[PDB]
RNA sequence: UUGCUCAAGAGAAGUCAUUUAAUAAGGCCACUGUUAAACGUAGGUGAGUCGUGGCUUUAUGCC
């Protein structure tokens, strides 16, 4: 539980889009080079109010949330702490970071989950489940629907060179882990693309969030 | 030259021989340094798009 920590920093700045992951990891290890490094670190979904133009308003309660080892903390703090970067021509702030714990909770939920060469929601199951066995966890598999029951795909661009590449995923609920399981779900979590903002796992009420709109 | 003129109280000697201020005594018997306290201000919860390329053994990860 506590053996991990999120470090969260309270964001202010010009409205984001809704698929920054590139984005905001690009700004973050042009601003600290040894992010682009480490291995055991992710960055939670940045909070806020959507636009109409997909793309997100930073409230008060938007704040850039870093998953990283205790044990890494003061390679990234100094490069964090106060600092601003630029994504794009916008400007954005860090305030003094502050720490959050790794708690556990009945049920999970991941905005956004990419396996690589899988892009039916059948597979996709599969392979959460196989990744899934490989953690020693133990729980159920469910995808995040639309209005509409669909499962839902969450699509990341990440604009390496004047290319820009497409992958797709999915939300993926998982119930039933039991406190330990459930902390080591979310540590671990699934997908791989941590630091590409996708693979962090969240408490199930943040699952509600996302699907009422 | 003065009721004066001159004028030694002088020579010599143990204050000595001997003695316990001693014999006996509790400064004792009873006591909580106790009952209470953050190294600590604190500023809170909201999200949508469709089908994959350069490295790596499929898988799977990095961009």
């Amino acid at each position: 539980s506590e053996e991990y920590v999120d470090l969260t920093f309270k964001l202010r700045g010009a409205p984001i889009p809704l698929d920054n992951g590139y984005l905001t990891y690009a700004a973050l290890s042009r601003i600290c080079p040894p992010l682009h490094e480490l291995k055991s670190i992710g960055i939670h979904p940045i909070a806020g109010i959507p636009t109409r133009n997909n793309l997100l308003e930073l409230t008060a309660q938007s704040r850039l949330k870093i998953r990283i080892y205790h044990q890494q903390i003061p390679l990234i703090y100094p490069y964090l702490a106060g600092q601003a970067f630029h994504i794009g021509q916008n400007f954005y702030q860090l305030d003094i970071p502050d720490y959050k714990p790794l708690i556990s909770s009945e049920s999970v939920y991941s905005r956004l989950v990419i396996i690589k060469g899988f892009q039916d929601s059948t597979n996709f199951i599969e392979a959460v489940q196989r990744q899934m066995d490989n953690l020693g966890i133990q729980g159920k598999i469910e995808l995040l629907t639309r209005q509409d029951g669909t499962p839902q795909r969450r699509q990341l661009t990440i604009n390496k060179e004047g290319k820009q590449f497409k992958v797709r995923g999915f939300g993926v609920k998982i119930s039933e882990l039991n406190p330990e399981d459930s902390l080591t779900l979310q540590e671990q979590g699934i997908g791989g693309k941590r630091k590409m903002m996708c693979g962090i796992f969240v408490p199930a009420t943040r699952s509600k969030e996302e699907e009422e709109t």
